């Protein structure tokens, strides 16, 4: 209980999500808010006017402060800056109304801030930074190539969606915040464990960001499991959302199973991998609680 405080997740209406996941909130949240502010200022300086919220949420906690509550305080500002640029660039990648001329116009500014992120990370922790650069580029490239694929099942969708939502990229940021690197063997084995975590994160995002993504569908590619379920099963919004809610609960339980299965088969586990597992579980609770009222998805929490 050094970088963060335990928060009782049962004080929030999580719609049955998050059972058996503990919630923590970083004590240095101000540093995350600072990173978000600076990234937003840099976006206006080099790219254009801001159109939306990113990770800030002063009520339930800045995204980085609740998703990555074990971050070293000296790394939290940079991580929040990187994620804020990712939140804003994400909407650019999904956009459909950008003229070719505007796309060309933004490119060098987006490149400047991308490279600024990578260079600052590399100067801080070269090993950890290389994993962030690799996963970020994979997320950007996969979104760009595959965002209009017509998926015919949630299972197929999720193999794209875990990359499109940047789950491996956030994992690489989390490791950076811990000052942690994994061996090639740990990487191989932990990938199996964290797959259901990535699915739960992506589907939870879909659940809480659906309304906003429909509001934007006139200018933005719709990438959302609730819509897939509506189409495949001919269901309305609340019924499809219930299916997605049940599916999140399935993946949440699966991740807890795989953590304990790893301990039972490949254990006693090191303190390092123990902290890795715990840190991954905090992404689930933090993502969930942040999404309930973040201004990005919830219009009556917006200002400015
Ligand atoms: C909602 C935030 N994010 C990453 C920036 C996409 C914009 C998806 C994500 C959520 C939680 C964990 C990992 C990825
Ligand atoms: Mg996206
Ligand atoms: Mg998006
Ligand atoms: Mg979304
Ligand atoms: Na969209």
């Amino acid at each position: 209980s050094e970088t963060s405080d335990l928060v009782d997740i049962s004080r929030f209406d999580t719609h049955g999500l998050g059972a058996n996941y503990k919630l923590r909130r970083h004590k240095f949240e101000h540093l995350a808010d600072t990173g978000c502010h600076k990234a937003r200022s840099d976006w206006v300086k080099y790219i254009g006017p801001l159109t939306e919220f990113g990770g800030c949420n002063h009520i339930n906690g800045n995204f980085s402060a609740v998703v990555l509550p074990l971050c070293r305080p000296d790394r939290l500002e940079l991580i929040a800056y990187v994620l804020e640029f990712a939140f804003l660039h994400d909407s650019v990648l999904e956009s459909e109304n950008t003229s070719p001329e505007s796309e060309v116009q933004a490119e060098a500014g987006l490149r400047l801030l991308y490279e600024r992120c990578i260079s600052r990370l590399l100067q801080t922790d070269e090993v950890c930074a290389k994993k962030i650069a690799k996963t970020w580029k994979d997320a950007i490239n996969t979104t760009t190539k595959d965002k209009n694929v017509d998926f015919q099942s949630i299972e197929d969708y999720l193999e794209f969606r875990m990359i499109d939502t940047g789950a491996p990229f956030v994992e690489a940021l989390m490791l950076f915040g811990l000052g942690m690197s994994l061996s090639p063997q740990e990487d191989d084995a932990l990938g199996h464990v964290i797959r259901p975590c990535f699915a739960a994160l992506a589907l939870t995002n879909d659940y809480f960001s659906f309304d906003r993504e429909i509001e934007e569908v006139d200018t933005s590619t719709l990438i959302n499991s609730v819509a897939i379920v509506m189409r495949i099963q001919s269901l309305d919004i609340p019924t499809a959302k219930t299916i997605i809610n049940e599916t999140i609960q399935k993946y949440e339980r699966e991740f807890l199973r795989r953590i304990d299965e790893y301990k039972q088969h490949k254990g006693p586990i090191s303190n390092k991998i123990e902290q890795y597992m715990e840190a991954m579980t905090y992404q689930i609770s933090g993502n969930l609680v942040w999404s309930l009222n973040c201004p990005r998805y919830n219009p009556d929490y917006r200002y400015g």
